[PDB]
């Protein structure tokens, strides 16, 4: 509901200003804890021996107020990266002094502006302050979307976009992507391109500063922003960031912000990052199935597949004399079986149903429909499809053992064991599925994986295992290439699910390789498909999240380079895992060798 | 003694071939454990159901003979990186078969040749076999210094650069994550690459060198003789103490195989005498230790003995006192002027004696104060005191920063210099000892300056990477300096002056907190692994000591260089610039360094707040 704050240059009376901005509709206040003009000496007499208080004490406000209402502001005269040695020293002392005072008050946030590209010494002092005890203080980095020198007016006759991004990137990289360090963007009269904007939005923005001078005066003397500025506020709305109003009153600009909200264009697993589920190794929970059974697209296509499958193997003269044997391999809690029954009667054709399941907890749900809805036509079998002896061969087998990478849930291994009781002319649904790989760049997802270090194991094990991610959390560097492919029923001379391939991609830009995004598509029956590939309008695009294969050493690359990735799929009879390595432009180490970090049961 | 082996193409009778090559002078035999022509099927009948043994039994030799005399050879028909799926799948099964059997025999080493650039699938199969328990078997990767296509005779009309095979080995070892069980077995051809290329080869863990019988020239007497080009390569291999392997038929000369071994023994006893080497020998060659802290810790007597082994430091310091005396007391004050000299950090003696003899050489009278904080060293100091020196030398036990001198000094002499100059906290010690120095007093050394240079060393990096200790930050090893050697790394640019300290420091407010940005231009395509640290110092006027790379001042063998590693190695192109931010911090209780790379790629600040490395007091 639009949380807003007020940025002031100087406060003559704290108690009065707080109530004044409260009546305006502001939630918090960005104020300096030291007077912005009150410069001080630390080394040279007699200015060093200056008597009196350094600033107003902590007893002006309650502890509750300092922790909720006040956002501290660093003095602007402090320049920790000044080329002047004396000034650099003084700033270092002043930097530590104000950082320590902000933590003493228990401030929730502290503003530190970046006014140049070189903020090396600042980052050094900041991460030092964070490491030395003091905590629970978020650090908002005031960084303008455009440099002040790029927004000035062309008034100098002898001196007539990616700039400020380097300011933030270099500082954050130097600070090793510390969690206590967020971003506070400042919006100028001119905005960067749409792509650059989206890149800023990927950064942990906690506040957005709105200068009072970027607002236009309407016909009735009311503040108004351009559509260019408006679209940015719309993107900032769905990030739930706070807005800070800075500048002179010449103050209910919040009305226009609420106006832009109440009437905002319509559209939370976006941050979500965990390891892929293993239905074959683990008995899923009822709450887990419900998520899978919450997508109608998967239900529709699986119904349309069985629909067309019957129509292509039994004519009208056998419409009631031919009874097909349909087996639901991995029935789950019902939906797949009900989809077949809703497909058989849709185009009148008689079927004999066998519903198998290894999960006993799901069998109970299956045997609920068995004696309340389905009947005797649907036979319930409790066990593994690879060890169960069927007393009758099947015309059709329907299964949904597909993961984010297609075969990562060991669909091939399962269907290969259930292939023996399939008729010679039998049709398997799905018929085939293909995994895809695409080189990506995500400093966000990398540091997110980097923080997944667990004790009592390999400190780098988190980099040698796949993760289920989201599309917008990374920038795809090249179009996905087909990785592995499995088709059922497998009429190969011998069934070997061990695979290997070398995929190459062309680097068009200058970026950093952080890993590989994994997608997949499948063919249930002819014409009926399910796909999650990016550039594909095929249905099922919201049925699976993309997978991510991280890399240990991020690879900075120039444009004109090539990325060859070696990818293995291994099967030692007990476990199935993936091994991967980069061989261009530089050779990395083979990730997850012998499944030392990641394996999939059976 | 030169250990050597024999590479055979095939063996009919094993017991016969062993005794045959044993009397030739060999110490081991490089033979295949499976017949090189015995290509086998695994996935298709009727060839799949092949009866009989796959190869000869293990009962032919004892365990002792298998463990010490035999180096297994992988079959050449096994091509696990063929673009044909049927060939690859067959080779993969064949690869695992011979590997598991070689480990079953307890073989000390196993030969696997690299014949192309793409050995990705080979790496996967190899590091697997190492990880499934079977170890203790060294893996000799046979890689020729020159590609077979580059050594063939130009005999084709329609089909008429030397770092080609280096990529074969480098890509393979990198894919194998620089595994400890994987070594290099170079194969020497008729043509040799550049000397710098060779020097890069020798940096790798070479365990063996293959000497074909076809590279030997037949002398006018009929004896096998190597060319002078090859002889220099053999000489370099001698000091690496690698083993030599003779491959091919001895019927290229009029003599037998033993003559090839006698020639190598001949070159060994006629090999050039090593100097500019042997300092480190034998050796501090792979020296990777943390810098000693004589201030936070009391050195052992053995440790002092090492520092006192360099006559250069003794001479230069003696020369410094020599010149300093003559400059501050004239000839007419040859006996009426007694110079008050103080040896701050006397150690076991040397600096005190070097000052006494410098007084006799200059014919000047000095009153000596020998101060030391190490109680154990003071015991040694009071030995010289009550046997040799006398009452002219006053031995003081304590810290120079806390000691209250009852008499100001004309000259203070100290040797608190580390590999990086100030890494042993020489400034802090002298600053706290500056007060009892006269207003016109001279400090030895008068000044010193540290230097930094961007380097490349996959060798040193992986050594640091293995320095992960339990119960601490798993990346802490990359955030601390190491004392290393020059030949273990390749400098990418000339070193720049880092921090400078002069004594006595006459600044207004004495601060040892330092910061600088050093920029270097890259002229090659290489990988940044860290920064080398050197230092130079001025004892007295014109009398200096330095360990800087291209320094003409003495002291090049007085200190090993230091290394500041990096967490994420940076692959760089030529034309790129390398800006490094370097900090020296002093919080009153600890002193440490913080460094970060801001070009071409912006890294993170290493050792922030001295979380991984500090220096006492
Ligand atoms: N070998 C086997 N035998 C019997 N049932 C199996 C099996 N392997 C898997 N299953 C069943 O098949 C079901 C797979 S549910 C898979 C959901 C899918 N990955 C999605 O994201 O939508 C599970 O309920 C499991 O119990
Ligand atoms: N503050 C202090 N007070 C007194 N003695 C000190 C001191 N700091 C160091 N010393 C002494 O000075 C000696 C320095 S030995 C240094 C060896 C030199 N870095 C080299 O590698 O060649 C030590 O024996 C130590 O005991």
């Amino acid at each position: 509901r639009v949380s807003s704050g007020r940025d002031v240059a100087c406060v003559t009376e704290v108690a009065d200003t707080l109530g004044a901005m409260a009546n305006q509709g502001f939630d918090f206040l960005c104020m300096p804890i030291f007077h912005p003009r009150f410069k001080r000496e630390f080394y040279k007499e007699p200015a060093k021996s200056r008597p009196g208080p350094q600033t107003r004490s902590d007893l002006l406000l309650s502890g509750r107020d300092w922790n909720t209402l006040i956002v501290g502001k660093l003095s602007d005269w402090i320049k920790t990266d000044s080329e002047v040695s004396r000034i650099r020293k003084t700033s270092e002392a002043a930097m530590q002094q104000e950082l320590n005072f902000s933590a003493y008050l228990g401030l929730p946030a502290f503003l530190i502006p970046l006014k140049q590209e070189d903020n090396s010494n600042l980052s050094r002092l900041l991460i030092n302050h964070i490491h030395v005890g003091h905590h629970s203080t978020m650090f908002w980095m005031r960084v303008p979307l455009m440099a002040p020198n790029d927004l000035r007016d062309d008034l100098i006759e002898n001196e007539p976009e990616e700039r400020t991004w380097i300011w933030w990137h270099n500082f954050r990289s130097l600070c090793d992507y510390n969690k206590k360090i967020a971003l506070a963007i400042e919006i100028g009269a001119d905005l960067p391109s749409g792509h650059v904007i989206d890149r800023w939005l990927g950064e942990p923005i906690k506040a957005a500063f709105l200068p009072t001078s970027i607002f236009l005066t309407n016909k009735k003397g009311f503040p108004v922003l351009t559509k260019v500025h408006q679209r940015l506020i719309f993107k900032l709305f769905k990030l739930e960031v706070q807005f800070v109003i800075s500048g002179s009153h010449h103050c209910s600009y919040l009305q226009y912000l609420e106006y832009l909200s109440q009437n905002s264009p319509p559209p939370g697993y976006e941050d979500y990052l965990q390891s892929p589920l293993q239905p074959l190794m683990d008995n899923l929970e009822s709450q887990t199935y419900e998520v899978f059974e919450k997508d109608p697209v998967k239900y529709s296509q699986y119904q349309q597949a069985v629909y067309k499958c019957l129509l292509d193997r039994v004519p009208e003269e056998e419409k009631e004399t031919n009874i097909q044997i349909l087996m639901v391999l991995g029935a789950g809690r019902g939906p797949l079986v009900n989809a077949s029954l809703r497909a058989a009667k849709q185009a009148e054709r008689k079927i004999k149903v066998y519903a198998v399941e290894k999960n006993p907890n799901a069998v109970i749900t299956l045997e609920g429909w068995r004696y309340e809805e389905w009947g005797s036509q649907v036979t319930v079998v409790s066990g593994d499809m690879r060890e169960w002896k069927a007393p009758e061969k099947a015309d059709i087998i329907v299964s949904e053992l597909l993961g984010s990478f297609g075969d990562n849930e060991l669909s091939p291994e399962c269907l290969d064991g259930a292939q023996h009781f399939l008729k010679d002319d039998g049709v398997s649904i799905p018929g085939e599925y293909t995994s895809y790989l695409a080189p990506i760049s995500s400093s966000k997802l990398y540091n997110e994986v980097r923080a997944c270090r667990e004790k009592d194991r390999d400190p780098e094990a988190q980099f040698e295992m796949p993760y289920v991610v989201r599309l917008h959390n990374f920038h795809q560097l090249s179009d996905p290439l087909p990785c592995f492919t499995f088709h059922h029923p497998n009429k190969d001379d011998v069934i070997d699910n061990n695979r290997y391939c070398c995929l190459q991609y062309r680097v068009d830009l200058n970026t950093v390789l952080h890993g590989f995004a994994g997608y997949f598509n499948t063919v249930l029956y002819k014409d009926v498909t399910l796909s999650i590939c990016p550039e594909s309008h095929s249905p099922g695009m919201f049925s699976w999240f993309p997978i991510l294969f991280p890399i240990k050493q991020p690879i900075p690359m120039r444009e004109g380079d090539t990325v060859c990735v070696r990818f293995w799929r291994c099967n030692n009879g007990k476990k199935v895992w993936y091994e991967w390595a980069v061989t261009s432009p530089v050779c990395s180490a083979i990730h997850n060798p012998t499944g030392r970090s990641y394996t999939i049961g059976l």
